[PDB]
């Protein structure tokens, strides 16, 4: 399993979307996972983070949650398959989330992997994961 | 509204419980809130964090969630009233959560307030909050 933060470009004053990709998803699927990303609030102002299309839960906001802490310079991602039967597990490669941010400076806006929490398939077995960094104008 | 991390004592090798108190809860209740705490993984090893009795949701784990990041030295608390009607809102003073940790050293084990996210009543109005620090053997 590989998690990749996309690399995009944008002008000062405009709002961009940075996608987070999941690839190499196992057959059993991913029932839950959580991780933290680091960013610079002086370059990028996070307006919101939306669930990707791989989130099969009919009401994505139930299974997907995020917390943003500017002062700490971190973003927390928490995914917990809401059905409780493994029904809403992530089973296909694609877009996991979309970060919406306003570019405040032309300085590079890095979004880097900081730390992983859990990351397990439907049988609650922990998976091997690798993260690739990205950001805006990098 | 005041959030207080309790102060407890314990011996090296034993497991303790540090309670988190909520006081001055408004009439409308608290529908959601999130915040981060800092700790030292060399002194305290967090085994788990359980929802307090003020969490009225019949299945507390639905409305209450936490993430623990040892390397980053932080604990993230996320409360989001699960009914979606304001039914499971926190409406009375009491114990919000209980941190279970194994004491690994007799050095002071501080659990300090780091940053707040949201904190609103049932009408989605943001509340004024103050945090008091605590920990083990402090």
């Amino acid at each position: 399993v590989v998690v990749e933060i996309g690399k995009v470009t944008g002008s000062v004053g405009t709002t961009v979307e940075i996608p987070v990709y999941f690839r190499g998803v196992p057959s059993k699927g991913i029932a839950n996972c959580d991780f933290v990303f680091r960013y610079d609030p002086n370059v990028l102002e996070i307006i919101g983070i939306d669930p990707g299309d791989i989130i099969v839960d009919p009401n994505p906001t139930k299974s997907f949650d995020t917390a943003i802490y500017p002062d700490r310079k971190i973003i927390v991602f928490l995914f917990a398959e809401d059905s409780g039967t493994g029904a809403y597990a992530i089973t296909k490669d694609g877009v996991f989330a979309k970060i919406r941010a306003t570019v405040k400076s032309s300085a590079p806006g890095y979004i880097t992997f900081d730390e992983v929490g859990g990351f397990a398939d439907n049988d609650l077995v922990e998976q091997k994961v690798s993260f690739i960094d990205g950001g805006v104008n990098v």
